[PDB]
C-alpha cells in the first residue's frame, strides 16, 4: 500500500529542530555573501564595448532600450563578448535564469522578445545560434514563467480557438500547430529551449521557423508583448465566463486585491 | 514539411497594425475597472466575522504580520471561514479566480507561504473531520502554487534531486507516489501534486489519503511552517554536499533575489 515511510515522517518533523530566526538569517547571510561577486574577478570584459553597463556586476527597460536598427549594428559585438569568454557567459547564464523565473508579467513579456529579437539578429547576420550564449541558453525560463502565469487564461482562450492545449502545443512542438500569437510565443520558445537541452553544437535555423536562405520576417520585436496583451484584452469579447475576465484582468492588472487568507508558521 | 502555414504569418505580422502606445493604455483601463471591484454586488458576507478583514475586496497589499495566526488560532476560527466559503458558491468562485492569479504571481518567501497556507488549512479541515473541496478558493488553487514553485526551484532541483537519489522534478510530479517522498522538497511536490490533481479531475471531495493521511489519522508528520523552513533549509546545505560553482549560485540567488546581472537589451518596434 501505497503511504509515507516512518522514516521519512521523522525527517519532515526534525525540520522544528533546526529552524530558528537566527538560523533563517545566517542561512541568508550566506546566500548574500555569494552575490556580492558572483563572477570573482572574472566579469566580461568591456574595453571599448558600446554595451559596457550591461555588461558590469553592476534593470530599467527604457535606460537599457535599444531600436531595431541599434541591435542590428552593436548585436555581432555582444555576440563575440559571449562567445570569448566562458567563465563570465556560465556565470551570467546561472544569474540571468534566476532573473527570468522571478520577472512579473511585463518583464517576462520583454524578455521573451529579447530573446527572439536576439535571435533574429543573429539570423540577420547569417551567424549560428549558440546555445550556450546566455540569452539563448535561458528560453526554458522565460518559457517556464510565461506557461504559470497564463495557463489559466489559455485554457478557455486556446479552446475557442480551436488549437491545441498548452501542455500539447509545447510537447508537440510542431510548426503546423502555429495558428495565433499565442501558440506562437510557446511552440518557439518550447522548440528553442528543447535545443538547448539537448545539448546540440548549434541550433538550426528552422527551430525558430526559418527555413533554407530566408531571414525571420514574420517577427517583429515587441511582437510578443503587443499580441499577448492584445489577446487579454479582445478575448472577453468572445467569452462570456466572469472567471476568465476576472483571469485576464488581474493579470494586466496585478495589484493585489483579494485571495490571501492567513499566515501561519510554528516553527519561526 | 513542418511550417508556419501562410495565413498565420499574415495574423502575426498585422499585431503592428494594431499596436501603439495609445491601445495599450485603454486596454490596461478595461482590465484596470474590472479589479475595481471584481466582486461585483456580491461579496462575502462578514457580518460578526473574525476573517471579515480578509473576507473584503481590501484595499491594500496582504500583510503576513496582520494577518498571522497561530495553529491553536487556525483550529478554532478554521471551521467558521470554511462555512462562509461553502455557504457563498458565487463569491468563492470570484475569490478563487482571484488567489490563482495572486499565488502564480508571488515571489519565492510568498510562494513558500502560501503553501503552508494550502497544508494548514488542509490539517485544520483533517483535524475537524470536515471535507476537502475542490471548489474551496485555497484548495482550489493548489496547482497555481504548485507551478509558481516549479518554475522557480526546477533548476536547483535537478541537481539536489539527483544526490539525494530520489526522482527528477517531473517524474515525482507525474507519478505521485506517496513512497517516493523521501524529504522535504519531494514532500512538498509530490503532495501538491496529488491535491492538485484531485481539484482538477472534479472529484466530489477529495480523500484524505491524497494528503497521505489514513483512516483517523490527523496528519501528525506535517508541522505548520515546514515547506518554508524545510526548503529555505536545503537551498542553504546543499551547497555543502555539491561541488557545483553554478549550483551554489543558483540556490543562492533565489535565496537573495535582488537583480545584479542578466539582462542586456529591451528591443520593441511596435509601441
Ligand atoms: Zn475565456
Ligand atoms: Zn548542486
Amino acid at each position: 500500500a501505497d503511504t509515507i515511510d516512518a522514516t521519512t515522517r521523522l525527517v519532515l518533523r526534525s525540520i522544528s529542530e533546526r529552524a530558528a530566526v537566527d538560523r533563517i538569517s545566517e542561512s541568508f547571510g550566506r546566500s548574500a555573501q555569494v552575490m556580492h561577486d558572483p563572477f570573482g574577478g572574472q566579469p566580461f570584459p568591456a574595453a571599448n564595448s558600446p554595451w559596457a553597463p550591461v555588461l558590469a556586476g553592476q534593470f530599467d527597460a527604457e535606460t537599457r532600450r535599444v531600436s531595431w536598427e541599434t541591435l542590428v549594428a552593436h548585436g555581432p559585438s555582444l555576440y563575440r563578448t559571449f562567445a570569448g569568454n566562458p567563465r563570465a557567459a556560465s556565470t551570467a547564464k546561472a544569474m540571468r535564469d534566476c532573473v527570468l523565473r522571478q520577472e512579473n508579467f511585463i518583464e517576462a513579456l520583454a524578455s521573451a522578445d529579447e530573446t527572439l529579437a536576439w535571435c533574429k539578429m543573429c539570423i540577420h547576420h547569417n551567424l549560428p545560434l549558440r546555445p550556450q550564449d546566455p540569452i539563448i541558453g535561458t528560453t526554458a525560463a522565460v518559457l517556464d514563467n510565461l506557461a504559470t502565469r497564463l495557463r489559466p487564461f489559455l485554457q478557455c482562450y486556446l479552446k475557442a480557438r480551436g488549437l491545441c492545449g498548452l501542455d500539447e502545443l509545447c510537447s508537440r512542438r510542431r510548426l503546423a500547430d502555429i495558428k495565433d500569437i499565442a501558440s506562437f510565443v510557446f511552440v518557439i520558445l518550447a522548440r528553442l529551449a528543447n535545443r538547448v537541452e539537448r545539448g546540440v553544437a548549434e541550433i538550426d535555423y528552422a527551430t525558430l521557423g526559418v527555413g533554407v536562405g530566408e531571414k525571420m520576417h514574420f517577427y517583429l520585436p515587441g511582437a510578443c508583448m503587443a499580441g499577448l496583451i492584445e489577446i487579454l484584452d479582445t478575448h472577453r469579447q468572445e467569452c462570456s465566463s466572469r472567471v476568465c475576465e476576472l483571469t485576464a484582468s488581474h493579470i494586466v492588472a496585478p495589484p493585489y486585491v483579494h485571495g490571501k487568507y492567513f499566515y501561519c508558521n510554528s516553527l519561526f
